[PDB]
């Protein structure tokens, strides 16, 4: 529940304040002597009289008129008068049940105007502002300051007994911290020993774009385009939209490099309903293997299910249903990297901050076969860059799409074979040998989610070994 | 099948809560002894004694009234007598069958009078609301609450000894986890097992779209279709900070969209191929225009990939920079490939949909990029004084005359890749030289030649030569 | 051709807001059933049974005095019982054909008469507004 | 599409007038009259609003008018 | 002196709650929850504001607490 935070200043100055007062209502505000209750450490002599007898009498008008008016009478509340640096004020607090933010103005107005019929009797005080209510904003933009009930041990309870006079409220939790210093102390301490997210209109709209463009897929200005030109413009009209352009897109960006599996992308949502006219099932029936059982070992390599055997070797030369899958699954995902099989110094450079290495038309290098068979075995390394430092790679299905026999493992000016077996203990041998006609046509990314997606509606056992079963 | 939530206070304290009760009835209450069932591991010492006889009679007498006043002998019901923090309750339940929601206050009254009159013999409890049903909502403004068999085992059931003392129900399913607190934590343990409107949006959006329709290139085409928009949307607080941004995010959709081949494409057909200018200078320099006409089409569409890229080789001023000073201003965006900067030649070609090469001259700084974008592939290459930017296969095109395939690299020059760039090009032989009276290409004149192009096509060898005008 | 927007809180619970009611009318809301027509496929355990009775009466009794008052018993009408979350609520429907925005105010309050003295046997019910008309702004 | 308000009808004005007397740099516009220079070089934005109306003045009659 | 305000209090809040599960940097925010990081990430000023309760947070681990 919220309340609002008037402002009502105690004039201070019957003469001034309240130019022409009748002689009676200074008499009776003088005659009316007030004393503390029994249980109360406040001191007497540093609290005033009469100013305390126009406080109550005030806050007492303001009630009533509040409770007339809103038509709620068990409605909480919580006043405290206090003494300003060169004004008294106090800080009124009523409930916002039965009294709206667009109403507020209006009430406000009929009940000073009401103090000033009946206890004033129509002198206006001369106050800049004496009755006012506390803004979000100072002058005439911000609204309606809407506090929580923590705003009371936050602003008002800590004042003690200089900066403090009276308070009257009705609150269960607050009716002893009325006229006493140490309850107000003690629950000042409790609050701030019990003492998360912020909701506004701006951020929750923020927050589920973020969700809806990772859903989608988007890295990128033009893939946000590729989807909506209009959605993309409509977030990038002003420059504080343009810069939550740029913030979304690093989120997504360090989110997706936390995702939990590449799969979760590259796996359909929908099941297929003809998979003889993918590409990748012809391509996989025409090398001569068993399209199932090459989508089921495609799955379990891309979901890290074989872990030191997690990878797969194309041989055959190139581009003979080696090169064309593997371009797609490069398009398809987000980000990807090329082994530059030349710079055998960094040849990852290209594969940093990516989700698949792909190895097109490349030989395999000794300067960084240890190091990637920790990787390729299953297993986390700090592996160096091109005048860059290191960047753990973890564990992920990397790609080999070659023509010449990997074994031949290359270092430098000559050719050993000492990681023939080593390599070839953790990596499948698909011996597609069978050229592409030059109308076969590329592979889109719809059809390696398909199937993708079709290696999981008819999962076959998956044997562990180096060469894969073929199609009989 | 519905229930209902009737709470129903035990007075503990009878003198206090039962002022003037009779000797006869305590007597009774504290005679009356209870003993758990023997499959029970319930503790009898922390259950009371004397409250309990009266929620054992209670309920009784409830479920006997409640049989008769909703006609419903075999209807399922739930006690549990509980023991609260200052006052004993028990939450009673009963089907919905014969009693209605609306009807309920009645016989609510009608079995609350007949037990005091029964049990208490005229005596009303004093206890603050001792008799009631649990309400929709907390206050008087709710509907009565009518619960379901899930909320026994979501709210009574977890409850143990310090709370529990007895329970009563015939539910088959709900006899032993009445008095155990072992079948009571089983079943609960099986049981719970975009877009933003704004009127300073819609304005850039609407010019958006007004300049994706009419086609702004570059801050000067502004000028020229409109310059009153441009003035007031320039006069802006902000004056450049939107301009910009519009400018690239129109140029990118129109790039990434839309490509020359939509634009290339003549609209109406050729009435004189002859004449074009084009033409002339394909035949003249004995080339059959015809499959020069069906490799620019198949260039253009990016058809041929490796070999997607035209040579036009030749001495200067032979018909070779009057043909790209015309495609290169017919295309929307276009560009410069600067052989000179060996580090960034890309600089002019950002985004654009054709590539002229005027004067080309491959370095080894930059031989293998420019054999992937050439060759109609992918790849990543780094800006001048901005982040890289993935060149897409592009349609590019050379007007040199000097040997494209020398690779130069400093004070030398090297001819190693001489095969993969000439296995990926289409070298010609324009040796005749213009007249003066010959005149530049216009546009319309590329229009035309693609589609007389899409109107004639033929096969495309993939060869290194060009087909020669027989 | 418009319509009046009526709306009629039906008492959510009679003995809290109709204190006092004759037993008669209970005993009658409470043996009076209902079933499905032939052209329905509602559930009849998700409707109610009393609140359906009392609608009935309710919608009855006001169309017969609106076709009395009007003189127009051939006129067009729609009346719909609704289960709100907080208290039921009546929609109901009539022509301003005959009826001017002016009198239609002394119509409504003269049926309010008639209804509270006849229906409810002089019990006024204790919800705020229990019978009033939709107006154009909120307040 | 067009924004409508004061300051855009202002800067409409003022780039009406410097195009139409023919002025280009800002010797011109004291040569001319040197109250309206003074008078828009108070503010700190207009200081970057007169060189974006010279600009937009002098592309304007590159495109329009001719040598 | 302890300052307090709607802005400061949430700002308290989060780095005490940060601080107990031994947050390194961003990077272990979205591997504890990526909800809470966007929901602050959404503002503008949470840019500057990250940045300096990382440092504050690994300036506080050394000093006070050990190992």
């Amino acid at each position: 529940p919220g309340f609002y935070e008037i402002v009502i200043k105690v004039p201070s100055d019957l003469d001034e304040h309240l130019p022409g007062i009748s002689d009676s209502f200074v008499n009776w505000v003088a005659e009316k002597e007030w004393e503390l209750p029994p249980d109360s450490d406040m001191d007497l002599n540093l609290i005033e009289q009469a100013p305390l007898t126009v406080a109550e009498k005030l806050q007492r008008d303001f009630l009533t008129e509040w409770r007339r008016v809103s038509k709620a009478p068990e409605a909480l509340f919580f006043v405290q008068f206090e003494k300003g640096e060169s004004y008294f004020h106090m800080h009124v607090l009523v409930e916002t049940t039965g009294v709206k933010s667009m109403v507020l103005g209006r009430f406000l107005s009929q009940i000073r105007e009401k103090l000033i019929q009946r206890i004033y009797r129509g002198i206006e005080p001369t106050l800049p502002n004496w009755f006012a209510v506390t803004k979000t904003r100072n002058g005439a933009g911000g609204g309606n300051k809407v506090v929580d009930e923590s705003y009371i041990p936050n602003y008002l309870l800590p004042k003690t007994q200089p900066e403090l006079q009276w308070a009257w409220t009705n609150m269960e939790q607050y009716l002893s911290a009325c006229l006493n210093l140490t309850e107000r102390k003690r629950l000042v301490a409790q609050h701030l020993t019990h003492v998360p997210v912020i909701r506004s209109k701006t951020s929750a709209r923020y927050m589920e774009l973020v969700g809806w463009l990772v859903d989608k897929g988007i890295t990128s200005e033009k893939q946000w385009i590729q989807e909506d030109q209009a959605s993309y413009i409509s977030f990038n009209a002003a420059s504080n939209s343009r810069s939550q352009i740029k913030a979304a897109l690093d989120n997504a960006g360090k989110i997706m490099s936390l995702t939990k599996t590449a799969p979760d992308y590259l796996v359909g949502q929908q099941p297929v309903e003809d998979i003889s006219s993918n590409r990748i099932y012809k391509i996989l029936e025409l090398n001569g293997y068993d399209p199932q059982y090459a989508a089921s070992v495609f799955l379990g390599w891309a979901t890290k299910k074989f872990g030191k055997r997690n990878t797969i070797w194309l041989f055959g030369p190139a581009t003979t249903g080696k090169t064309n899958i593997a371009e797609a699954i490069a398009h398809t995902v987000p980000f990807y990297g090329c082994v530059n099989w030349t710079n055998e110094n960094f040849p990852f450079n290209d594969c940093v901050d990516k989700m698949v290495i792909w190895w097109e038309e490349g030989k395999m290098t000794a300067k960084v076969v240890e190091s990637a068979k920790a990787i390729l075995g299953g297993s986390k390394v700090r592996v160096d860059q091109k005048c860059k430092s290191s960047a753990q790679i973890d564990p992920t299905p990397v790609i080999v799409t070659s023509n010449t026999n990997m074994c031949a493992v290359i270092d430098g000016n000559s050719t050993t074979f000492e990681h023939q077996q080593p390599l070839q203990d953790r990596m499948f041998k698909f011996e597609l040998t069978r050229r592409l006609d030059h109308d076969f046509g590329k592979v889109t990314k719809q059809e390696v989610k398909d199937f993708f997606r079709w290696a999981k509606d008819h999962v076959v056992e998956v044997e562990h070994e180096f060469y894969v079963k073929k199609g009989g």
